[PDB]
DNA sequence: ATTATGACGCT
DNA sequence: AGCGTCAT
């Protein structure tokens, strides 16, 4: 009754790049823009592994983890853009510089999560507050939201998409009360405003294009940006949940994509989120334990209370490479020669970050594959990082690592090694 | 022969 | 610590 949370407490969104890495090359590459095209890391084995997507290629069936070669099969005309190498690597240092310019941007307007290259959370609440106090009762018009839909609208008693988008706003605003500065449904309405003008800032000064969700959450707000992209924002209330959940597979949700997902439809024999109501929290807690089972009984009703935490910059700096099939490295004299090419990489990042950003980081994590072992990672080993230097860090990472060696002859390496990681961690002031 | 990342949970 | 899960 009375006493029940319902989770509307705060504003969050979610803003999410429309196709990161392509947009990126186009522009740079204006022959690109408004073309079916992709972005693709190395060349000579099948044409080379796409890693991003242009809407329009999406269209033909392109899709990420698709060799080129096999792309073009359903896309004849696909236009290509290729990561950089260097020192024998891809190299991604211009798709994270293009993502500072997006966040730096966000960061005027509110404190944000960095959540991967190219989406950040964003605590709306405060913002919201003031431009309430501004508006002073005064209606919003949809002039204001351009490009939001909002979740589950229209409904009750045009064919087109856009008719449709305002049809529903129509409604969302005919039945808003903006005389309560405290209605959770006014909230998310001002938050959707303030994101409209985050995103045309973003696209007026970087030419990216995004789509972004408001909701009370990070977990409504990230399902909200993924149901209407690219190049649009959507708005999903307390109220909508309900009807959104009720034919929501499980594993659309954040963090149910895997195991623990699998798991919930298989031990409880439902398929959508909204089923999880009918579990008592005990029974949640029973199956998935303490912590998970809160958390979904909760989540299944539109409700979750994970900050957005105040962090812009990456908390690892990493250099990483899998070396596959008849490529793994099976000589001593490969395996030193890849630790110093990535080390050399990470000594480039360190430094360039210790200059911009005000810290050093103070651990090295060295992670090596073994050819024959399923998993990603076979051995972890920690060392000290006390200087950015890599012929330092390429040594000591070897001397952590040698001893992997079952090879009896000391030039050979065995089993050969399939992958090879150095990540920089463990940041303090400087 | 997906690859290159990056955050957080468990014990 | 070192490993695993989940994500982009
Ligand atoms: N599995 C991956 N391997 C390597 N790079 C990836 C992978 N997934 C995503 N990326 C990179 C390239 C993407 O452009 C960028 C952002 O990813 P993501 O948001 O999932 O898709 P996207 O921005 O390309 O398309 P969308 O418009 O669907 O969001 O990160
Ligand atoms: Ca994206
Ligand atoms: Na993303």
């Amino acid at each position: 009754g009375p006493h029940m949370a319902t989770g509307q407490d705060r504003v969050v969104a979610l803003v999410d790049m429309d196709c990161f890495f392509v947009q990126v090359e186009q522009r740079q590459n204006p022959h690109l823009r408004n073309k079916p095209c992709a972005v693709v890391q190395y060349k000579s084995w099948k044409g080379g592994g796409i890693i991003a997507v242009s809407y329009e290629a999406r269209a033909f069936g392109v899709t990420r983890s698709m060799w080129a070669d096999d792309a073009k099969k359903l896309c004849p005309d696909l236009l290509l853009a290729q990561v950089r190498e260097s020192r024998g690597k891809a190299n991604l240092t211009k798709y994270r510089e293009a993502s500072v310019e997006v966040m730096e941007i966000m960061s005027r307007f509110a404190v944000i999560e960095r959540a991967s290259i190219d989406e950040a959370y964003v605590d709306l609440t405060s913002a919201v507050q003031e431009r309430l106090q501004k508006l002073q009762g005064q209606p919003i018009s949809a002039d204001l939201l351009p490009s939001t839909y909002i979740e589950g609208l229209p409904q009750g008693p045009t064919v087109q998409k856009e008719g449709m988008r305002k049809q529903g706003l129509f409604q969302w605003l005919d039945s808003l009360q903006i005389d309560n500065l405290t209605s959770p449904d006014l909230q998310l309405t001002v938050g959707a405003v303030i994101v409209e003008e985050m995103r045309a800032a973003i696209e007026r000064e970087t030419g990216f294009q995004c789509s972004a969700g408001i909701s009370h959450n990070k977990v409504l707000a990230k399902l909200a940006c993924g149901l209407n992209k690219p190049n649009r924002q959507t708005l999903v209330s307390h109220g909508s949940v309900p009807q959104l959940f009720s034919q929501m597979p499980i594993r659309k949700i954040r963090s149910l994509g895997g195991k623990l997902g699998a798991s919930v439809i298989e031990i409880l024999g439902i398929e959508y989120m909204g089923e999880l109501t009918q579990f008592t929290e005990s029974q949640l807690q029973s199956h998935f334990g303490e912590k998970n089972g809160s958390w979904l009984y909760a989540m299944c009703r539109g409700i979750e209370h994970d900050p957005v935490k105040p962090r812009q910059l990456p908390k690892t700096i990493g250099c990483s490479k899998n070396f596959p099939g008849k490529t793994a490295l099976a000589t001593r004299e490969q395996v030193q020669w890849w630790l110093l090419q990535l080390a050399q990489e990470l000594e480039e990042r360190l430094t360039k970050d210790r200059n911009d950003n005000d810290r050093v980081a103070t651990q090295l994590v060295v992670s090596i594959r073994v050819q024959g072992d399923k998993r990603l990672s076979s051995l972890r080993r920690c060392c000290a990082l006390t200087r950015y230097d890599a012929h330092k860090m390429s040594h000591d990472a070897f001397t952590v690592i040698k001893n992997c060696n079952t090879s009896g002859i000391q030039t050979e390496w065995s089993p050969p090694l399939t992958m090879l990681f150095l990540c920089a961690t463990k940041f303090s002031a400087s």
